[PDB]
This record gives C-alpha cells, structure tokens and sequence, in this order.
C-alpha cells in the first residue's frame, strides 16, 4: 500500500534516544543553562565554537574570501569528515538546515 | 590607530546563546537527528551515555534498583566525583531536573 517508506536498520541504542530526547525538554524552557553548564568540561568548551562553525560554514562558508574551508591545507580537516560519513549523512542534514538558514 | 575599526557591542556571549538557540529549533520536531549525527564524534560519543548517567544517578532517590551503577570496574568516579564547578552551586539544576525526574 503506497511507499510508506521501506524498512530501516537499527541496533544497540537504548539511551541515545529515550534520554537524548529529555535533553530537548530542558532546552525548550531554556532551562538547559544548569544541565548544559553541568558537564561542560574544558575539552568541550573549545568544541562548541568549533561546532557552530561547521554549520554556519558548510552553508555560509562557500562565500568567504579569506578562504577558511576552500584552500587552507588543514581547514577541511575534520570539520566535515569527523569520523564516519559517506553519502547518507549530509543528504539528511540539508533537510533541516534548509528550514533554519533559508527559512522558505 | 583604528581609523575606522570599532566594535558594535563588544562581548561575545551572544554567539554561544544564538547558536545553541538553533539547536532547539532542530529538535522541536525531530529535525535534530541529522545535526545530531554531526555530534557522533568519538570524544562526545563517550560523553553522551555519561551525560545521562550522572543526572540519573544523582536524583536516584526514586528508589533506584538497577540504576545505581552500570560500570563498577571503572566509571563510578565520574559520578561520585563531587563539585567540579568552583561556584559549587548545582542548586541551579534541581530547578529543571526535579521536574524531569519526578514530574508532578
């Protein structure tokens, strides 16, 4: 009956969902300040900024003149690669990213 | 001598708040799954299950039966650690947490 989307594959992942969801609950009511600040940790601190970067870059980065991700030698390091991403991770990002940066 | 270099409002905290703000938007529905994958970094992949481990073991006052500890061989330290914040005032967490672990 209609496509109804085919079946997907899944494995060990009991907390990564039910709990990670609670993370969004604290957020909403901007009540994440405490929780968030809870497990900050230095290592992570130098990550948030390096995080918002990739996003605002992948989209608003292909227009930079100082060349921060086009020709730096070490810029395209792990900002995009990360650990494991072939041709099914980004095709899933463009989905939302379009609504927040483009809004249309 | 800064012939035209001037700041707009100085400070920078704005970003850290304007960015995470976007994180919420994605969640809202289920649009965080994609960007959520950009968060599968190794370092974070191990800090995830942990992020939920503390909070849970903290308010364990809910008659925790099989949630006291899941890694005795090694990992019970990141929990019974203590106050890692110089301010030593997690009372800011009991605010939301008390509403997420118990919920009226």
């Amino acid at each position: 009956q209609s496509p109804y989307s085919a079946a997907m594959a899944e494995q060990r992942h009991q907390e990564w969902l039910r709990f990670v969801d609670l993370l969004k609950n604290a957020y909403q009511n901007d009540l994440h300040l405490p929780l968030l600040n809870l497990m900050l940790t230095p290592d992570e601190r130098e990550a948030l900024g390096t995080r918002v970067r990739i996003v605002e870059e992948l989209l608003r980065g292909e227009m930079s003149q100082r060349e921060l991700k086009n020709e730096l030698g070490a810029g395209i390091a792990t900002i995009t690669r990360g650990s494991n991403s072939l041709k099914a991770a980004p095709v899933e990002l463009r989905q939302w990213l379009e609504e927040v940066l483009l809004k249309s």
